[PDB]
């Protein structure tokens, strides 16, 4: 059920200082969205990654979380690369 | 575009003697909806992970790499639910 759209989300978010409008535009897609499929992820994973208040900052299991989610996508960056490198 | 569920799909697929039905089975899923989301995986890749012939043969070079970071991916992912997991009962 977890998804590399949510993943995306978390980790933009918080590269976009918890501003989720910001957030939305820069990833051309609407902040409901955005924090509907955030909502998906902490529901399943039955933790929270950001605290509310606006989102006020990243929660101890949420900045792990978000590290790891850093790395799945660089590795979904590298799958991309090996394409590439295996055609014209 | 690209999703775990096709990562997953692709790793299980190489897994399973390149038998889809059998990964089909043990997934819970049915076979023509793996086919069609690892042939979607590669339309946006570019290249093929898997060998066809009518039948998949063999895992393509390409795919052997693309495969292993699958794996890498995957149990990433499962260590965001053994973190959550951690923190939760915590």
């Amino acid at each position: 059920s977890m998804k590399l759209q949510q993943l995306r989300y978390i980790w933009e978010v918080a590269h976009h200082d918890l501003n989720v409008s910001a957030t939305a535009q820069s990833l051309y897609t609407s902040q409901p969205g955005i924090s509907k499929q955030i909502r998906l992820l902490e529901d399943e994973l039955g933790v929270e990654v950001f605290a509310r208040s606006h989102l006020t900052r990243v929660t101890p299991a949420g900045e792990r979380i978000i590290h790891t989610a850093g790395e799945i996508l660089r590795k979904v960056e590298s799958i991309k690369q090996i394409a590439q490198e295996f055609s014209n």
